[PDB]
RNA sequence: AAAAAA
RNA sequence: AAAAAA
RNA sequence: AAAAAA
């Protein structure tokens, strides 16, 4: 009786994050500068021939580490004006010194933009392994008109920003997927269809999303500060808001799935005993899931130290059932890879079972709801 | 026990749009200049010229894209008196700003209008691709009296009205049912009969609307602000708000219709476990809905970022179930197309026999409402 | 049971009238001037007259 | 994203 | 770590 | 003291 009420303690603190009072100081990451490219000024002509080089320039093998994630930074935040205050506005890494460049236009430089030092710029910016557009009559994306350069500008977004769905969880699997959302933005005229760059360009950005953290960070924590944006937003930020659905728990589908499946179809088969301690360490990850705010849906896109957490592990048998339930119910998670040394399967054709037997089986919990008869409940099966 | 009151609260935050705190100032969309001609004075005479060449305007190749965004705009706002407060009034926009620029009648121009610049003007205003009414036998619509404009204003304004009802969702689709409407105005005497524009007139218009944004939410805000006036409308905002009918909840027909026929038919398959947890993803769609305020229904014509949590996807089992008892219960849904990729047509035949056995078979939820006996529920059958 | 309570808030705001607030002056029609003739005095002779 | 709605 | 989601 | 846990 008060063994009960000790053992609810004990399990929610030992869930429980380590409240973050602070090392004053103490761990500090050597910071390496990275060296992000952002125009000038104002100007359209600016913003598209910098769109223009930067695109081109994450596409050639030459390009280092720190180089292609400038590259990337400089053109996740183009969209804004003045994108030298988003950066710095964002950039709450530790790891990571942000030193950002102007990029003005020139006449006499032969990539066309000078840094406010007009060789060392071409010095920045620069067959068959060059990245582009997949179709190579277009050249120069280089336009004056400024929705020709934001219908430009979200047509390259939009083809980065889905990368971050798939870039920690299914780099290999992930091209047959953007695709279907190439399609989504494609048919609702959000983007430009001709400007479909190589998989050999996304390649180069998704295997940069995966290997590093701090672009990673950069990519998270701008779309937090695209949600906030109180009034409708620029119609770039209103497509990044649009994107982010399919990043939002981008890798707990052992735990949202879960949930989903083992939880609220609520078969007889949770009253088991098997399952009533893993149901009290899964409604603690529940109230977990929001202590922790509105990071949470991104902690294994940020690899946050706490996705281990909600890993399925701790309770191995309820997922288990829940993978058995998940099956039959979705034509869509018979795709799903669930191969794990905690496996259970016996627990998971128990599961399986559940979805089979009660198939006509209108239930008890939801009849005295509605008022269902033995007249109502026959016809069903 | 306390489990399912973790899963209540779980499950509607992950709905709960995250609260728009703001970033202050940091997110802003380089904004580019609208050309929208607005009349220079109350006068007849002007707004009926104007409306005259901002129509033929419009229907020329030459023009471009927010020099067709302006002229729409311009004959979008020409119902009131002083147009330039009503633009100003609507434009929260952040990617668009409106520099507007009044029009004076003239006598020399070739136009007729001048720019309060008599080559400026003309410049701006100026044969079978030219897009006109579709009787050639009028060739100028420029009258005197003030109902023979408040009349051929109407007549040319709920023609591009019913284009925002079907432009983002049925493109193609849409110029069979917009027809209709126009049967609906001119035998309630709201439109003048003869004053029916092209379909390649239209067609510059509809494919105006779906392409850009800026123009899809300066339309919907203006409803929003026809809605709200007090008292008895002017005849053309009666009229504007007699179309948005047509435009609420355009593009939610697998929210809006699952609704209706999944939950509000109260068939015994209901109390299936398979649909227990989609009713609870669905009943916070339902809270939802007012949480996003006046603004809900337009959420997929303003493409807003949550008209994906609203998308089928998240409930696909009670998808398919609504579109089965759906199919049979309407003469009007044999007509809607519902292909998707998690369509799961199992659930769908489940859902068109529960129409099918329950024909005859009179409930027991609502004849207790009643008092009906079994010599009554057997006159039915 | 508690889908239901949400079931019929959701289904009476749908048809809800939107709460008129007002835009402060923003949506005036143009108006025209319509010539009405009332007769100058109450003696009946006018009114008959102007029947 | 899709139907119908004086 | 894996699926699907206008 | 013993296992497993992206």
């Amino acid at each position: 009786a008060t063994l009960l009420r000790s053992l609810a303690l004990f399990k929610r603190n030992k869930d429980k994050p380590p409240i973050t009072s602070g090392s004053g100081g103490a761990i500090r990451g050597i910071k390496h500068i990275i060296i992000v490219p952002i125009p000038g000024d104002s100007s359209i002509t600016t913003r598209s021939r910098l769109l223009d080089r930067l695109v081109r320039l994450i596409g050639n093998p030459d390009v280092s580490g720190p180089k292609l994630t400038g590259a990337l930074i400089g053109i996740l935040s183009l969209f804004v004006e003045s994108p030298g205050q988003l950066i710095q506005r964002i950039t709450d890494d530790p790891d990571v010194s942000i030193r950002l460049l102007e990029v003005v236009q020139s006449d006499q430089s032969q990539s066309g933009l000078t840094f406010a030092m007009e060789d060392e710029a071409d010095q920045y910016f620069s067959q068959s392994r060059f990245g582009w557009f997949e179709n190579k009559e277009i050249s120069d994306i280089e336009v004056q008109d400024p929705e020709g350069f934001n219908m430009i500008l979200g047509t390259i977004l939009a083809q980065i920003w889905v990368l971050l769905a798939k870039a920690v969880t299914a780099p290999d699997t992930a091209a047959d997927s953007e695709l279907r959302r190439w399609i989504k933005y494609t048919q609702q005229r959000r983007v430009v269809g001709e400007f479909r760059l190589e998989r050999k360009w996304l390649d180069v950005v998704r295997n940069r999303i995966a290997e590093d953290l701090s672009l990673r960070r950069f990519m998270v924590a701008l779309i937090l500060d695209i949600k906030r944006t109180p009034g409708n937003k620029p119609r770039i930020a209103e497509m990044i808001c649009d994107i982010d659905t399919y990043i939002v728990e981008a890798g707990l589908a052992s735990f949202i799935l879960t949930i989903k499946f083992g939880i609220e179809t609520m078969y007889p088969a949770l009253g088991l005993h098997e399952f009533a301690g893993e149901l009290s360490t899964l409604e603690s990850l529940m109230n977990l899931y929001q202590q922790m705010g509105e990071t949470a849906p991104y902690m294994v896109i940020l690899e946050n130290s706490i996705q281990n957490k909600f890993s399925a592990g701790s309770y191995p048998l309820l997922w288990s059932y829940a993978m058995g339930v998940g099956v039959e119910l979705e034509n869509s998670m018979g795709g799903l890879n669930f191969g794990r040394s905690y496996f259970d399967p016996a627990y998971f054709r128990l599961g399986q079972e559940m979805v089979r037997r009660s198939a006509g089986k209108v239930s008890s919990t939801l009849a005295s709801e509605l008022g269902i008869t033995a007249e109502d409940a026959r016809l069903v099966s």
